[PDB]
């Protein structure tokens, strides 16, 4: 069990991690996240993005709202725009390409379609589809938007603006808009006075501008002048405006106030009619906006659903090997030689969604290579690399059922990975990450760092590159362990503006002499996403998972994860 103090830290890290997207997903990047931002070598923000990057941002957006880092409106918006962009991008049989340029929105040079990239993205979309609906009956003013600002405040740090400020508001199971209006303005005021870094101040203003923004627009019952507040009609509806702040709970309250305005408009003074008329006219638009919000949502859900059923996975499957190829090389109009011949592989998310879409046989799932490695007692599927990501990238959306083959394995991985790492005295979670070497232009290189045990086919080496993203991608399992790693990462200085730096390179060959560890002063959008989502997942009981499985086609197949690990196994040969 996690202490409130503990959680608060995890939440802050989530906030810092979300910031990546806040900051680098620009109009200019066509509302896509760019692969990475490099700090120390300050080459800045790389203007390329992968299907996966994009998907993880979209599900992160949802995740943002979950923690209270954006508003219901803000949410829908970013998704709308990002999707508008997606609906543009040069596709292949309804697939996104390997890479696009964030500005040219052009397929990048080695015109390629990655199976995994598509597979992941599709999943992340399906997740968003089943999720976004929820927010039509989830309050525009809910407590989480305050729990959220708390994290925002801790992060931004601007004088008088301190954590304790909250206390009261957060002490209540519910947030009552009046208290909120007050609290938001109180904070607006101590900001006008506090003379910290104008820049830092600005952000908190705009993040308080955003919060009142939703409220003024959608809860216009705050913007009725003292004479309008008198109209008896208002004094019946006062406690029902406070008791209901969801877009549908408002849609209903707002009509029933607009039909009652109409009724009592005949039995009213010309003074009472002018005041009743002002209130009709405001609450009218306020409804028209809710109708639009509801619509923009369905358009999203529909647009997503489409883009998914448009994605022809058929094309990346060698029917004859009953197996998924790495991806399609568009330049030789040929499918790639090698394949995802293993269950323990990010490919599963691809492999699963295919069967769930009924694009390949339910059998495919069982043709994927299942290899156990019995280490000490614990047994578990080996992967092609040993990267935590190979095992846990699915677990963002793909569920885990207890005692299942996967389950045994998901634990197995954490153990071996933590042993390997304690036996090297580095924090655990060695996975595909950047490391302290650079191309001619001084950009951190990025390579597959497994543990060679879980690494069916591995060059061993010292390659001691611990990436935090991999550690956190398993919060689910050894929360205790991951927490330790996080402290250990802070002490080794991996803490930064946008959460945890890409990786720490302990590798002898590459560490600068008279130093141990070369922190890869980088933030990679895809990894940032995984961390963010994985945190949300941990905090709100595998939410994103339960949303992905809210999809019927997914629920159709959900039994495949409930595969149990066999009790007997032959050993002979021929």
């Amino acid at each position: 069990t996690v202490s409130q103090e503990e959680m608060e830290e995890l939440r802050l890290v989530a906030r810092k991690t979300w910031r990546y997207f806040e900051d680098f997903v620009t109009e200019g990047q066509n509302y896509l996240p760019p692969d990475n931002f490099q700090e120390d070598p300050p080459n800045g923000v790389a203007e390329r993005t992968s299907p996966t990057n994009i998907g993880l941002y979209l599900v992160s957006v949802i995740g943002a709202r979950d923690l209270g880092y954006i508003t219901t409106t803000e949410m829908v918006e970013r998704i709308k725009k990002t999707l508008d962009t997606i609906e543009k991008m040069e596709k292949w049989n309804g697939h996104l390409y390997n890479w696009y340029n964030t500005k040219t929105l052009e397929p990048l040079r080695p015109y390629y379609v990655s199976t995994v990239d598509s597979g992941n993205l599709v999943g992340y979309l399906i997740t968003v589809k089943e999720a976004i609906g929820e927010f039509l009956n989830k309050p525009l003013i809910d407590i989480e938007l305050a729990k959220g600002l708390k994290d925002t405040i801790k992060m931004l740090n601007v004088k008088g603006i301190t954590e304790d400020i909250f206390t009261t508001i957060l002490s209540k199971t519910t947030l009552v808009p009046s208290e909120w209006e007050a609290f938001l303005n109180k904070i607006r005021e101590k900001l006008l006075s506090s003379q910290d870094d104008l820049e830092n101040i600005k952000r908190l203003k705009n993040i308080i501008i955003a919060l009142k923004g939703e409220m003024k627009e959608f809860l216009v019952w705050t913007e009725f002048d003292e004479s309008e507040k008198e109209q008896e009609i208002f004094k019946r509806y006062k406690e029902v405006f406070e008791e209901h702040s969801s877009p549908k709970e408002l849609e209903k309250v707002y009509k029933n106030y607009l039909l009652e305005i109409e009724e009592v408009f005949k039995k009213a003074t010309e003074e009472e009619k002018a005041l009743l008329k002002s209130q009709k006219d405001k609450v009218a638009q306020a409804l028209e906006k809710i109708k639009k919000l509801e619509a923009e949502i369905e358009n999203i859900k529909s647009t997503i659903e489409n883009l998914v059923e448009k994605t022809e996975f058929r094309h990346l499957y060698d029917e004859k090997r009953q197996l998924f190829s790495i991806g399609y090389n568009v330049e030789e109009e040929k499918l790639t030689k090698s394949y995802y011949d293993l269950l323990a592989s990010e490919a599963r998310q691809a492999s699963f969604i295919a069967i769930a879409k009924k694009e390949v046989d339910k059998k495919h799932w069982f043709k994927l290579g299942r290899m156990l490695a019995i280490e000490n007692r614990y047994k578990g599927l080996v992967s092609w690399s040993g990267t935590m990501f190979e095992y846990f990238m699915p677990l963002l959306v793909m569920r885990n059922y207890q005692n299942t083959l996967l389950d045994e394995t998901y634990a197995f991985a954490v153990r071996v990975q933590k042993n390997y790492a304690k036996e090297l005295g580095i924090p655990w979670g060695i996975s595909e990450s950047g490391f302290y070497a650079f191309d001619m232009n001084l950009n951190y290189q990025y390579k597959a760092f497994g543990v060679p045990s879980l690494g069916l086919k591995r060059g061993l080496s010292h390659d001691k590159v611990v990436a935090p993203y991999g550690s956190l991608l398993a919060i689910g399992v050894d929360v205790e362990g991951v927490l330790q790693n996080i402290r250990f990462f802070k002490k080794e200085g991996a803490e930064g503006k946008y959460g945890f730096y890409e990786a720490i390179d302990y590798t002898p060959e590459r560490v600068p002499f008279g130093k141990k560890s070369a922190i890869v002063k980088s933030f990679m959008a895809h990894h940032q996403g995984m961390v963010f989502v994985a945190l949300d997942n941990f905090i709100n009981n595998n939410v994103m998972q339960k949303r992905f499985h809210k999809d019927p086609r997914i629920k159709a197949a959900q039994i495949l994860l409930q595969e149990k690990m066999p009790m007997y196994l032959d050993i002979t040969r021929e």
